[PDB]
């Protein structure tokens, strides 16, 4: 239905592992959107292809205040374009950068909304297995909004994955206490210098707090940051935790 003529083009937003991503306006209804540019060939020869085409079906019928919408897709003879929502105020990543660490209010209503649109997630048995902060964008109310469903650092993904065993909804609600500790600290848990030595630090769970972080963050962190999956709590009692109705907004 859509192609690069509809289309004008802007400022280059980020370049990502596989092409980059330009801020564009449809030229009828002057709609600002995301332009995910990304090769053919760069896809095509890692085996990724499945996951964009799973990305496609799953990103455009998944509908939430915080997910990243997909509006549709094309692709001419060198490049595949997905055409996205586009979140003003960019990635978490960035923001983290800058902040270099955010406050127990933030990251509470960060968990918050990641945790709204998860639960509306698991209802179609859609796990995302790829949270992390390049990946998590920013909307015109500082509101969350996760992109890339077609799913490479471990820092996130849980021990089940790593040793390849059976895994559940329930990686993602690791990556949250992955994302809530490097939200409160400026850097994830089990962050390593090396592939080798993350992938022990992940299996083994060897994570430290700094004297900062709260009683309640610890508790919650360490609630999701569990071996077994089974341990970890679910979204319905992340959402009703002391530290985040107490901090959250
Ligand atoms: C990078 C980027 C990406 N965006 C997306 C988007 C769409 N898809 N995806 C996932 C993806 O591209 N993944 C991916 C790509 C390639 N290969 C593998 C992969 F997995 C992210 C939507 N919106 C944005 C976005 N918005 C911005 C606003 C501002 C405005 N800014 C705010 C702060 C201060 C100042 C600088 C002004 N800057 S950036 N930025």
């Amino acid at each position: 239905q859509w192609a690069l003529e509809d289309f004008e083009i802007g400022r280059p937003l980020g370049k990502g592992k596989f092409g980059n991503v330009y801020l564009a306006r449809e030229k009828q209804s002057k709609f600002i959107l995301a332009l995910k540019v990304l090769f053919k060939a760069q896809l095509e020869k890692a085996g990724v292809e499945h996951q964009l085409r799973r990305e496609v079906e799953i990103q455009s019928h998944l509908r939430h205040p915080n997910i990243l919408r997909l509006y549709g897709y094309f692709h001419d003879a060198t490049r595949v374009y997905l055409i996205l929502e586009y979140a003003p105020l960019g990635t978490v990543y960035r923001e983290l950068q800058k902040l270099s660490k955010f406050d127990e209010q933030r990251t509470a209503t960060y968990i918050t909304e990641l945790a709204n649109a998860l639960s509306y997630c698991h209802s179609k048995r859609v796990i995302h297995r790829d949270i992390k902060p390049e990946n998590l964008l920013l909307g015109s109310a500082g509101e969350l909004k996760i992109a890339d469903f077609g799913w490479g650092t471990l820092d996130y993904l849980p021990p089940e994955m790593i040793e390849g065993r059976m895994h559940d909804e329930k990686v993602d609600l690791w990556s949250l206490g992955v994302l809530c500790y490097e939200f409160l600290v400026g850097k994830p848990p089990f962050e390593a210098n090396t592939y080798q030595e993350t992938y022990k630090r992940i299996s083994r769970v060897e994570f430290t707090f700094p004297d900062f972080v709260t009683e309640g963050a610890r508790d919650l962190i360490s609630r999701l940051l569990k071996h077994n999956p089974s341990q970890r709590p679910m979204l319905r009692e992340v959402l009703e935790h002391p530290w985040i109705t107490a901090n959250s907004s």
